[PDB]
């Protein structure tokens, strides 16, 4: 079974977990806890990784790091990255537009100045969300009628910004519908209700936003 | 002919420019100068872009944004993204490892405390560069004998960190060699002496590091 290694947090790997659960792929999750930073440091250069980091993905055929390389590899092995340069580029464009939101959060979540930085991020967020709302006015999922890895990336981003402001999706009914649609996929619904789901933290435990042992 | 739209800076699109010149592709670059933000705002939503942003790339088949979608599309049109999931994932892993460096710079380059933040980045930089130095010990380019788009991404990142610290590659002879090897590619050599080459700025003009109209 492939091994997925990461901290016991959502962070960079949550979209990858959602994709694996949608595919019903068996995988072995190797998780590092809040106080296991030393265990990681003693294993980091002992795994055969060319660019040692978390997350990592090991399946015998490959030893990968970089969260986007890993999610794309899993999608690629299941023939989901797109059928021609045009479709593959549309999927990569969706990826990058989601990362603008998700890194917008992570960039400020460890700052002691978070409560002021959050205000600026939430003022810029609507312009980004509007582009996805428009994209979803004619399509069921981000790439049309079938699920692609960016849909799970967007789901993760929406989950995270709703912790920052539970009202930030009120002006975007298509995004509220999209989020409920992902949750209604049978594999996802079972996963999210199960003990396998990691609901918290969103970032590292030391983060000012999305850290700690429990949601506030 | 394809149109590439961006600010008249290196920024997010320099590796794409290098790739297009390496491939000897015909393209038109439409640049926005320091005082042309109004020009961009007047056409941002009139170009048919689904996720309007800079850079944009428009050809007869696609209207793209997101700098990484654009570079991947150009590579994909020339069959350079990788021959199997394993090779495509290694190229994506190299991408992400370069972006760790390049965004490490951009994250701090606009801060008025750049002089203090720089120190931490330059402290982390050697262990990031060491992974590339090791990769080039057994391969000519990052993916082997042939150039891939991550090679031009790495070139761009080395050019930028050398402005931050001229000595930061002194401990990495293979990276010093790699930078000169890219500059020796005849298409790149000619590009660097052409009217199209943008030598400065590295970031937006308003950046504390890599901004202004000329280098320090
Ligand atoms: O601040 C950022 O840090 C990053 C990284 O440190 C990185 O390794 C990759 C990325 C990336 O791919 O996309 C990004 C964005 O679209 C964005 O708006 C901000 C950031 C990043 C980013
Ligand atoms: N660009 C990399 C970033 C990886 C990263 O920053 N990982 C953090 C956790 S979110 C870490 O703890 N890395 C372990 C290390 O550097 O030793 C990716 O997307 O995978
Ligand atoms: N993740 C996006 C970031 C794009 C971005 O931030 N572009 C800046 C310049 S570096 C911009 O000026 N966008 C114009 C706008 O937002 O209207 C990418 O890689 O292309
Ligand atoms: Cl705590
Ligand atoms: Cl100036
Ligand atoms: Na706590
Ligand atoms: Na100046």
């Amino acid at each position: 079974s492939p091994i997925l290694g990461y901290w016991k947090i959502k962070g960079l790997v949550q979209p990858t977990r959602l994709l694996l659960e949608y595919l019903e792929e068996k995988y072995e999750e190797h998780l590092y806890e809040r106080d296991e930073g030393d265990k990681w440091r003693n294993k980091k250069f002992e795994l055969g990784l060319e660019f040692p980091n978390l997350p990592y993905y090991i399946d015998g055929d490959v030893k990968l790091t970089q969260s986007m390389a890993i999610i794309r590899y899993i999608a690629d092995k299941h023939n989901m990255l797109g059928g021609c340069p045009k479709e593959r580029a549309e999927i990569s464009m969706l990826e990058g537009a989601v990362l603008d939101i998700r890194y917008g959060v992570s960039r400020i979540a460890y700052s002691k100045d978070f409560e002021t930085l959050k205000v600026d991020f939430l003022s810029k967020l609507p312009e980004m969300l509007k582009m996805f709302e428009d994209r979803l006015c004619h399509k069921t999922y981000l790439n049309g009628d079938h699920v692609t890895h960016p849909d799970f990336m967007l789901y993760d981003a929406l989950d995270v910004v709703l912790y920052m402001d539970p009202m930030c999706l009120d002006a975007f009914p298509k995004l509220v519908c999209f989020k409920k649609r992902i949750e209604a996929i049978p594999q996802i619904d079972k996963y999210l209700k199960s003990s396998k789901y990691i609901a918290w933290p969103l970032q590292g435990w030391q983060a000012t936003f999305g850290g700690g042992d429990h949601p506030p």
